């Protein structure tokens, strides 16, 4: 995240923080997610397409930083890791960037809520925020794109929801935006997600409750003029998701 603020997990109590395992046994950071039912975290399939093994994976709940243990904290393996299956990428756009994450504790459980851990609420089919409407993004991703460390403590901010008739225009992105995706930016161009953040949530206010409305996806460098943030369009994913939970 670049700009905004540093949280804490009980602000954004469903976000997932996914690492992998390697071969010598260190760990490192790959991408955010969000809980939406007890043993499902949904992110970005462009976060596992390279090492698309499920047993390489840790998921934690309850985490607010990214090299140290919160309390409260649950660690999880991932059961079943489902990519999808349209998923295609080009030079900058992904398309069909979206994955779920089936988790289990080596004891055999799912997610226990608490203050700590919580699901988020999924859109209503086809319903999305007005343009201009502000939303929250939430990552551990970088605070500069020169950056070689990612920040130990969570980071949030705010952008607003960009028609897709201005997303296309070509000094923004083009044909690259599909209905499928969703773009969002700060007013200035100040605070954006970058590397790091993608799999994370996108949170909007839709019927009086936070709702699930994007998934950071990708961007051409990071809070960049005219190169908007853009997210996989939940809303139009509803049936996909129904299906593999
Ligand atoms: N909201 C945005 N503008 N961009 C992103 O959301 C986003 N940006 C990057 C990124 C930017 C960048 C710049 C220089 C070198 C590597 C970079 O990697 C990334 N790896 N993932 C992302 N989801």
């Amino acid at each position: 995240i670049i700009g905004g603020e540093f949280t804490t997990i009980e602000n954004q109590p469903w976000f997932a923080a996914i690492y992998r395992r390697h071969r010598g046994g260190s760990v490192t950071y790959v991408c955010g997610g969000s809980l939406i039912s007890p043993c499902w975290v949904i992110s970005a399939t462009h976060c596992f397409i390279d090492y698309p093994k499920k047993e390489d994976y840790i998921v934690y709940l309850g985490r607010s930083r990214l090299n140290s243990n919160t309390q409260g904290e649950m660690k999880f393996e991932v059961e079943n890791l489902i990519l999808h299956k349209d998923y295609s990428a080009d030079t900058l756009a992904h398309h069909n960037d979206i994955a779920l994450l089936k988790i289990r504790s080596k004891e055999g459980r799912c997610a226990q809520p608490s203050r700590t851990i919580q699901t988020i609420a999924l859109p209503s089919m086809y319903n999305d925020p007005q343009f201009g409407t502000s939303c929250e993004i939430t990552g551990f991703g970088k605070e500069q794109s020169t950056d070689y460390l990612y920040p130990e403590q969570l980071k949030m901010t705010v952008v607003k929801l960009i028609s897709h008739r201005e997303c296309q225009q070509p000094h923004y992105y083009g044909s690259e935006v599909t209905t499928k995706m969703l773009c969002a930016a700060d007013p200035q161009w100040k605070t954006d997600s970058c590397q790091g953040d993608s799999g994370g949530p996108l949170v909007c206010s839709l019927q009086g409750r936070m709702t699930l409305t994007g998934i950071v996806s990708w961007g051409r460098g990071c809070a960049l003029k005219d190169k908007p943030g853009v997210y996989t369009r939940v809303s139009h994913f509803l049936p996909w998701i129904r299906s593999h939970t």
